[PDB]
């Protein structure tokens, strides 16, 4: 019922800069993402290319960002947006068992280095999912595999382990996992998701595992899948100089809007996107 | 003789972010501008829209920028670039009695709120100039008028006063001037620069003053005049998503590249422009 002026999908520097600039402009904003902001921030050892803050690690830089947000009284909604559809003069954002409305949206979701697997596109919705928490009630007691591209997937696996019967976890990183002992860790490369009507198993380089469900856990999903109808230029959202996309009222910023992948470029684009959204909102009210 | 990899025209956040990113990438950079960085920084009372540094005045923000530059061992050349011409596979930058060469250039000069006067374009070079120091040797002992749009013009007027015979100073701001007593301050609006073959006087709303020279002192000049052959979109340089202009090896960033006029947008574009210049330089060496 309550409708936000701007919904911002992503909590890296693009989304945070967008949120601060929109709030400064008296708009009602909702900011989706992670309390950690971005795992790519957390990873960086020393950063000397963000003008005005130098010789800082990514963790120190994240803290400065967090302090700014709290000064501005901006809260991050720790929920993952699964899809966005236009409904005419607003957008409907769908999350696990929850929907929000916003007049405009800013996509600030970053990019994913890895490329999907064979069968992810075909099986999506047919045993394949990107949120294992939302789909954990389905296939309860069944056999589940989680392909974890981020450390947070481990947390989802530990919860899923209690509903499902037999859980496999495939880590896509070298850091040792912290999982309940009953979870079977498979240290192998996934190749393809098997099944015709529904997923029947997970094909790996060293073997095949029969499974009811395969959950794919990454820090983001492709914008063209998040927002059907959004025009892409290869791996990136097509944008103009004002960060406008082909969808009216939909703007983009940061890595998801193209190379170079850098923090202050992302913050600058987030500010452009926010000010374009402000202009759009104002024009919509007049007409 | 010595040729720089990148020449950056401007020392606001766009130019500074460009310089830091180019140096981080092992390029030989020259950075032109002001030790004060930008008068627009110095003016701002409180700034809460630059992600990571909050509740700061423009002077505090300028100091953080200066500290970063010194950490990176980057020096600002306090000279005003008057023109840039291509010479084939490099650019020639002309200053008062000095020239530099660079393989690529980044225009980061900001924008000027005021619009020129009648006769500025026609008389330019014929008694009209934008640097009163470079043109002070000419018309020595003659009658000079300076139209000052910035406080630094006062400093130029105090020097010019000693060569010229009779100097008028027209302030375009309300702050009281600090000038040698022999300088005649005219508190009136300039309308037009008079003359046919050469400037003959300065027409004001309340009267006309006969003069040999009219010097127009602003924080920047239009990019289309700085770099003849550069394509403009109205008041701004035409750029693409990679900050490329119509001139190969010439990039732009910040206010001069379009609205919104904001600090972190400018810093982000400066970073894009620097990384585009790095790519260009590398491609030029291979071919
Ligand atoms: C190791 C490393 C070091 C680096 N060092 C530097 C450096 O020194 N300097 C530099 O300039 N750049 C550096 N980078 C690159 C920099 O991290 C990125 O350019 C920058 O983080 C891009 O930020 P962003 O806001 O576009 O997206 P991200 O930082 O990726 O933030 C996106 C956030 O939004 C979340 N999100 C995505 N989709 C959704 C959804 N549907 N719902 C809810 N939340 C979602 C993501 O989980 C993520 O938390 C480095 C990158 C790496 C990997
Ligand atoms: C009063 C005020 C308050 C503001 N507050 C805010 C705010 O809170 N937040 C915000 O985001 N933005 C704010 N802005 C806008 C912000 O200042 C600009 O968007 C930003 O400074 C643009 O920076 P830039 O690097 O593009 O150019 P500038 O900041 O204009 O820097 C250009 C510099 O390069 C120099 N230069 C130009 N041409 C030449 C040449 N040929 N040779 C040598 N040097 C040259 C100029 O003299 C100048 O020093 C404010 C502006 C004003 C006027």
């Amino acid at each position: 019922m309550d409708r936000y002026d701007i919904a911002i999908i992503g909590s890296g520097p693009a989304g945070l800069s967008a949120a601060i600039n929109a709030v400064i402009r008296n708009k009602k904003v909702i900011l989706f993402g992670s309390d950690n902001l971005s795992n790519k921030l957390l990873k960086a050892p020393k950063i000397n290319n963000y003008l005005g803050i130098y010789d800082v690690s990514g963790k120190e830089l994240k803290e400065k960002f967090l302090e700014h947000l709290k000064y501005m009284n901006i809260e991050i909604k720790n929920e993952k947006v699964n899809s966005v559809y236009s409904m005419g003069d607003y957008f409907a954002l769908s999350l696990n068992q929850k929907m929000y409305e916003a007049t405009s949206i800013i996509i600030a979701s970053g990019v994913e280095f890895s490329k999907p697997l064979n069968g992810e596109d075909e099986l999506l919705g047919k045993g394949v999912g990107y949120c294992a928490t939302c789909d954990a009630p389905l296939y309860k007691g069944k056999t589940v595999a989680i392909v974890g591209y981020t450390k947070e997937a481990e947390e989802e696996a530990n919860y899923v382990s209690e509903l499902a019967g037999k859980l496999y976890y495939i880590p896509m990183y070298k850091d040792k996992v912290s999982l309940k002992e009953v979870i079977e860790v498979v240290e192998d490369k996934p190749i393809s998701i098997l099944g015709k009507d529904k997923v029947s198993g997970l094909q790996m380089s060293k073997g095949e595992i029969n499974t009811d469900a395969v959950f794919i856990i990454k820090d983001s999903v492709s914008p063209g899948k998040l927002v059907p109808g959004l025009l892409m230029n290869g791996e990136h959202i097509a944008v103009d100089i004002d960060m406008k996309t082909n969808i009216e009222g939909c703007f983009a910023a940061g890595d998801c809007a193209g190379r170079p992948y850098q923090y202050i470029k992302s913050a600058g684009q987030g500010q452009i996107a926010a000010l374009s959204a402000v202009s759009y909102i104002d024009k919509i009210k007049l007409n």
